[PDB]
């Protein structure tokens, strides 16, 4: 019902129809009628709800045939379909569009829907498929008692007995999820499935979810945690993929907590997607995004300033041209009754970079990991709600221990560097 649509011709002023094995175009289009209702399916086949059959011709013997029929041509490219109909039917501006909205017929293609459990290793729903000589164009609950929506991963479940569960967008977390009662976070460890990162990213999105994000040390300890006793290597949605940026979370979460393996990450150019390993007791490694590994999903239900200080929104900001270590830079802020600058918004980053930093190369900012290594916090106890690393940053967490963060160049993105280094700094108080 969501991605089912009606084909329409302006040149012929009528929608496509199917009757038995013959195709007619009728000017009076009613969405109520299923014989006029179509949807895209696998193998570039076009599926009809009313007839529960596919459109095809012969290698101009056009009509409607069973999808299983291999000897005919049942394949259609949406981008040419409009042009083809005009040829085989004569719709002699004269273009073919979706009935409701003037959208191309490629507006709602068939998305591979990835399974979750079952003897099928996450393999996508084969649509259509045949159980007990009945054609299905989606997931059905018939053949179960628990009522859970399931589908097959082959042309014939009677012959192959290959099945899987269906993804369900929801705001509860039951049967398919474990729940952390401290944070209302629901996690899903798909040990058996084997999908790419891009494929896995999809399978999570399909469930009103996304790939894992470990934003706090508590999350890692909890997960460490649920992995206990098991053997696997799982995708986590830690990517290097933003060409113009460093590491980030697939859910645009702030990268404040790290748990890389000792000699990791190596090959940040070829291996752009991160994984969690049980063997390292929760440690992170980066691998090739093309490889097929299990994955983990995560979802959550439901001013007048001082004289030398320029203002932005709630707070006042000032530049210290004097060069110092990170720590001695923070002290000079205290002497001013403020702390090292803290950034919580992109707007705040632009101002600080455009108005305050100006044409100075590098600057210390409030971010560090001195309290606990690998866990970054702002100096003024502010929440880390924003992360804007430069490409392949951060990288100095295992080499320096006392790892501190700087703004670098015009763009305003960040490098991490030992607090050894002497640079200018920016202060912020209200």
């Amino acid at each position: 019902e969501p991605n089912v649509f009606l084909i329409f011709s302006h040149g012929l002023q009528g929608c496509l129809e199917a009757q038995g094995g013959q195709v007619r175009v009728t000017p009076a289009c009613n969405t109520s009628l299923p014989a006029q209702r179509w949807k895209w399916v696998s193998r570039n086949r076009l599926f009809n709800l009313g007839t529960m059959q596919c459109l095809g011709t012969g290698w101009a013997s056009l009509g409607m045939y069973e999808c299983d029929r291999e000897a005919l041509n049942l394949r259609w490219h949406c981008r040419t379909l409009g042009d083809q109909l005009s040829l085989l039917l004569g719709a002699r501006s004269g273009q073919w569009r979706i009935y409701g909205s003037e959208e191309d017929l490629c507006a709602l293609p068939y998305h591979e829907v990835y399974t979750i459990q079952g003897n099928s290793h996450g393999k996508p729903c084969t649509i259509p498929f045949k159980y007990d000589n009945q054609w299905f164009h989606g997931c059905t609950s018939t053949g179960r008692e628990d009522g859970h929506l399931w589908c097959a991963t082959t042309q014939d479940y009677g012959k192959d007995e290959r099945w899987g569960f269906c993804p369900i967008k929801s705001n509860d977390c039951e049967t398919f999820w474990d729940k952390d009662q401290l944070t209302d976070s629901c996690y899903q460890f798909n040990f058996q499935s084997t999908l790419s990162w891009r494929e896995a990213w999809a399978s999570c999105e399909q469930q009103g979810a996304d790939l894992l994000s470990i934003t706090e040390i508590h999350e890692q300890t909890y997960i460490n945690g649920l992995l206990t006793g098991y053997s696997s290597t799982l995708w986590i949605g830690l990517n290097d993929l933003d060409t113009s940026g460093g590491w980030q979370w697939s859910d645009n979460s702030p990268l404040k907590y790290l748990n890389w393996e000792s000699d990791q990450p190596d090959n940040p150019s070829e291996e752009n997607c991160g994984v969690i390993r049980t063997e390292s007791s929760g440690g992170w490694q980066n691998r090739d995004c093309s490889i097929a590994l299990p994955y983990v999903c995560k979802k959550k239900p439901n001013v007048e300033c001082e004289p030398s200080w320029q203002p932005f929104q709630g707070h006042c900001y000032r530049l210290q041209a004097e060069k110092r270590s990170w720590q001695e830079s923070k002290k000079a802020c205290l002497r001013g009754g403020g702390d090292l600058v803290s950034i919580h918004s992109m707007a705040e980053l632009e101002f600080i970079t455009k108005q305050i930093k100006q044409e100075v190369e590098e600057l210390w900012i409030g971010l560090n990991d001195l309290k606990l290594q690998m866990n970054f916090e702002w100096s003024d106890g502010s929440l880390v709600s924003f992360t804007h690393w430069h490409p392949f940053e951060p990288n100095n967490f295992r080499d320096s221990l006392e790892d501190c963060v700087t703004i670098w160049g015009p763009e305003g993105r960040w490098n991490d560097s030992p607090c050894n280094q002497s640079l200018p700094s920016i202060c912020k108080k209200a």
